[PDB]
Parts: C-alpha cells; sequence; structure tokens
C-alpha cells in the first residue's frame, strides 16, 4: 500500500497530520510516530463493520512506511479534485438543485454514522463530534461525504456506553457551557445535529442574487474563537446564524431546518433521519 504511493502534492492537514494527495489518484493523511494515538483511533474507526456508505470518505487503509530515518503513520482513501465543503463554497454559488443535494447528501450520510445497523455483521451507532465545512468533502457528481472520524465516538446499545474537544465555532451550546452529559451517547449525536445545521446555513448562503461565502458567526466572533467568546455569543446572547429574508421554497425548507437544528437543548432538535425525509421529499418536488 503505502510502499507503493507516491506523494505529489500538499493538499491540506487535519488536526493532526498532513494531508496529501498521491499517486497509487488517492489522498494520504500522514501522522508522526508520536501522534500514534490520533492515527489509530481514526484507524479504528474507519475500519468498523459495514462503516463503507456513499456519504462517508471512502477508506483504503491504514499502514507504516519506514523511510530509513523515521517512521510514516498513514490512512490512505478516495480522492476528490473538489476538496473541501469549504473551498467548494468559496469558490461556486450553487443552483437549487446544488443546495438540495449538498444538504441531502450530508444528511445522509450523517444519519447513516447515527444509525444503528443490527445483525451479526452490525454497524454501531457512531457520532462525528466536530462536523464542519471544512471535514465535508465534495465529490465530482456534487455530493458530499464526511470525512475526519478522529474524533468520533462508539455505541454500545446493549449497555448504552460509549467506547471539550473539537472545533470552537461549531461546538453546540451544551458543548460551550459543559452542561453535556459526556456519558450519554445520544448528547453526542444532537450535538452533531446543531453543527450540521450550521453547515446547511453555509450553503444555503451560496444558493444563487446570492450571499458571499461566510463561516457561521462570521460577525460576532473573531477568528479561531475561544470557548469563552463563542459561549458568550451562543449561550448567553443566545444568538444564532443570521437567516437572510431572500423567498423561494426550498430556502424556506432549508431554513426551517436550521433553527430545528440550533435549539439551546439538544433533545428539542431534529434528527438525521428526519432531515433526509423532509429534504428528499424536497428533492422529489
Ligand atoms: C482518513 C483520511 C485519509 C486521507 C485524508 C484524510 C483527510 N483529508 C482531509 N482533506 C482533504 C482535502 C482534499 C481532498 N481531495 N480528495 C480528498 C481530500 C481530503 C481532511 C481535512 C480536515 C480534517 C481531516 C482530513 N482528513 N483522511
Amino acid at each position: 500500500i503505502a510502499r507503493t504511493i507516491v506523494l505529489q502534492e500538499s493538499i491540506g492537514k487535519g488536526r493532526f497530520g498532513e494531508v496529501w494527495r498521491g499517486k497509487w489518484e488517492v489522498a494520504v493523511k500522514i501522522f508522526s510516530s508520536r501522534e500514534e494515538r490520533s492515527w489509530f483511533r481514526e484507524a479504528e474507526i474507519y475500519q468498523t463493520v459495514m462503516l463503507r456508505h456513499e456519504n462517508i470518505l471512502g477508506f483504503i487503509a491504514a499502514d507504516n512506511k519506514d523511510n530509513g530515518t523515521w517512521t510514516q503513520l498513514w490512512l490512505v482513501s478516495d480522492y476528490h479534485e473538489h476538496g473541501s465543503l469549504f473551498d467548494y463554497l468559496n469558490r461556486y454559488t450553487v443552483t437549487v438543485e446544488g443546495m438540495i443535494k449538498l444538504a441531502l447528501s450530508t444528511a445522509s450520510g450523517l444519519a447513516h454514522l447515527h444509525m444503528e445497523i443490527v445483525g451479526t455483521q452490525g454497524k454501531p451507532a457512531i457520532a462525528h463530534r466536530d462536523l464542519k465545512s471544512k471535514n465535508i468533502l465534495v465529490k465530482k457528481n456534487g455530493t458530499c461525504c464526511i470525512a475526519d472520524l478522529g474524533l468520533a465516538v462508539r455505541h454500545d446499545s446493549a449497555t448504552d456506553t460509549i467506547d471539550r474537544v473539537g472545533t470552537k465555532r461549531y461546538m453546540a451550546p451544551e458543548v460551550l457551557d459543559d452542561s453535556i452529559n459526556m456519558k450519554h451517547f445520544e448528547s453526542f449525536k444532537r450535538a452533531d445535529i446543531y453543527a450540521m445545521g450550521l453547515v446547511f446555513w453555509e450553503i444555503a448562503r451560496r444558493c444563487s442574487i446570492h450571499e458571499d461565502y461566510q463561516l457561521p458567526y462570521y460577525d460576532l466572533v473573531p477568528s479561531d474563537p475561544s470557548v469563552e467568546e463563542m459561549r458568550k455569543v451562543v449561550c448567553e446572547q443566545k444568538l444564532r446564524p443570521n437567516i437572510p429574508n431572500r423567498s423561494c421554497e426550498a430556502l424556506r425548507v432549508m431554513a426551517k431546518i436550521m433553527r430545528e437544528c440550533w435549539y439551546a437543548n439538544g433533545a428539542a432538535r431534529l434528527t438525521a433521519l428526519r432531515i433526509k425525509k423532509t429534504l428528499s421529499q424536497l428533492s422529489q418536488q
């Protein structure tokens, strides 16, 4: 695997690890030996039984590569020329149909992650914990696939047990004020929903008349905001990304979804499955 891959271009970096475009085209994330725990954990999540799905980054393999001086810890995946949704939305505007495709595919991927699949070759429910436009990738066919599962948590339904991290800007209210129950898997699922809502906001702005690209809370917090800065806005002032006045039926549906993803109480939010259904219906209309 790694033995026969030739790196060609530096294309980014994760929380840990540098991302490269290589030829085996494939994407490669390289970690140093001191980052073994992060490398292993993400490898572990990607190797979960029945995890593969069209809206989840396609994992190829985890490997080691000794260059003669030091050993590199590798994770290899499919390569998508468009890269992140973040980059995609900055570079282009989208049609109503394109917006629906991006939102539906993301929701379909999160629903798959959240969904426990019962059976001999079953899949446990999984919560992402760091969903953002920067780790969702856009495929050539206009659909998304979710990446970086290194902070994910897996649920054992038989015992309701699992096996402050994350991107500040996208942290759920309960995470920002630390009221979230770290022992309650469902709470992590709900927190993902809040984040996906913000992502939907980023996409809707680009649906073209249209708004320029912006990260959520762009006009309320500084870049690389701290937990406190976020908490004051989201928890104390209780603000959420602004919903433009103009409206289209599709955009109206999106906005409603957003609002229902932004409740301070996770238990009040919509589920990924419900969002997928609603988006599916809209796509048909
Ligand atoms: C498990 C794994 C293997 C390889 C790369 C990543 C990865 N990639 C990111 N970015 C990225 C950028 C452009 C791309 N084109 N085709 C694929 C692709 C991937 C990440 C960005 C943020 C956090 C983690 C990432 N992990 N994860």
